[PDB]
């Protein structure tokens, strides 16, 4: 039984300070007053570098050897692109890796850039570009060569499971080109040729008798917390869902980031067959998203550690631990416990597609396991019922990567 650790979205505001001034407390805050901060961050703010570090060495303390780490990406904090240029943005992303390493000094990691990681924000090339270069020399001892080169073309490879075992490959993606945001994209059908490379990636996966785990920073589909609500361009969406439902049988799990908050997404083919499952992970940054249409959108911190059999890289299980940021902010050293364990919280045997699929029908049908996922959802910040407009939200969100069937979800 293998263990990786999965973590996204740590959002360090190099600025953070517990200042008695609450407009001079974070700037990731913006103009909203951050009242009684404390030293492990605050639900109106990015990440202080206490609080990142203190993730990182409760991973050391939950598991110190995992197989590997995923990591996807968002280093940087959410202010204006002048408060933060390419060198921060490098360094920022710099620290961050350097601390991992430190913490896990012989674990190969899997990292993929976030939309933030980039200056200006979200602007990710079809082509090589200074970020992409420095970065992959940042990363270079967890890339081969050919990985090497191809980050430093797209930021985008995919790479050999740890050791020995040719059971098993993690292609790591820039889905960032696809974020309806990034005007350096628009008119390409294809940019930086990832489909198309990752198809070849498949194909040869499947001919070579490998199992795939997928990883990016921004996913498919909609996001949960509101509505109508899609990061990807709607023919990047398709081409997604269309890569996915051609080449499931080699994909064993999609592990995605950019929400902050914890949910999934299936995946069907045309008979109603569920074929793959997407698991996006929680952020570790508590900051209180200004996204229009969402209320209240803070979370605690989270990690996540997953269970794998190494053989066929079926998920057995996963593992949400998280920080109280108001229990943490008045305690001398904060402690991370254990959210909760997917097959303990959903009844289901393991993390497989049958087991997500029975997961979502026990949340679109039964009050309780609704409520428990709608917390887990905020990284337990949140513990309001879930009622009829929300389940309904959730539930579509999490059926429907698809537009079309997605708004006729909500049409409900
Ligand atoms: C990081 O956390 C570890 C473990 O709690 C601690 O020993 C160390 O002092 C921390 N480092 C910083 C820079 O806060
Ligand atoms: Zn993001």
């Amino acid at each position: 039984l293998g263990r990786f650790w999965h973590i996204s979205d740590l959002h360090l505001d190099p600025n953070y300070t517990v200042s008695k001034d609450p407009l001079q407390v974070c700037p990731s805050a913006g103009s909203q007053p951050v009242l009684n901060a404390g030293p492990w961050g605050d639900y109106l703010c990015d990440s202080p570098w206490a609080l990142i570090n203190s993730s990182l060495y409760a991973m050391k303390e939950i598991e110190p050897k995992p197989d590997f780490i995923l990591w996807t990406g968002d280093d940087t904090p959410h202010v204006p692109n002048e408060s933060l240029g390419e060198a921060a943005v490098l360094a920022i992303v710099e620290r961050l890796t350097n601390l991992i390493k430190e913490v896990f000094p012989d674990t190969k990691v899997y990292a993929a850039l976030g939309n933030h990681d980039f200056h200006p924000k979200n602007q990710f090339p079809a082509q090589s570009n200074r970020i992409y270069n420095q970065v992959a020399e940042l990363w270079r001892p967890w890339l081969s060569n050919e990985s090497y080169a191809l980050f430093k073309r797209g930021a985008f490879y995919s790479e050999k499971l740890p050791g020995p075992s040719r059971a098993g490959r993690v292609v790591v993606l820039n889905t960032n080109l696809y974020y309806s945001n990034n005007e350096q994209t628009a008119g390409m059908a294809d940019p930086g040729e990832q489909f198309r490379w990752l198809g070849d990636v498949l194909s040869n996966a499947s001919r070579d008798g490998e199992m795939v785990y997928v990883i990016g920073h921004v996913p498919p589909g909609f996001f949960e917390k509101t509505q109508n609500k899609a990061w990807f361009r709607e023919s990047f969406n398709e081409e997604y869902l269309k890569v996915i439902q051609k080449h499931h049988r080699v994909i064993a799990g999609q592990f995605f980031g950019h929400h902050h908050t914890d949910s999934f997404r299936m995946f069907y083919d045309n008979t109603g067959a569920p074929i793959n499952v997407m698991f996006l992970t929680p952020g570790v940054t508590p900051w209180k998203t200004t996204l229009p249409g969402v209320v209240d959108g803070a979370n605690n911190p989270g990690i996540r550690i997953f269970e794998y059999d190494r053989a066929t890289l079926n998920l057995k299980d996963l593992v949400t631990y998280f920080l109280n940021l108001r229990q943490a902010n008045v305690q001398e050293t904060p402690r991370w416990e254990q959210e909760y364990r997917l097959t303990e919280a959903y009844q289901v045997p393991d993390a497989s597609v049958s087991s997500m699929h029975t997961a979502l029908t026990r949340i679109a049908s039964e009050p309780h396991i609704l409520q428990r996922y709608y917390v887990y959802n905020s990284v337990s910040y949140n513990h309001l019922t879930c009622e009829d407009s929300c389940r309904i939200e959730h539930v579509c969100a999490i059926q429907h990567v698809a537009f079309n069937t997605y708004a006729t979800c909500l049409h409900g």
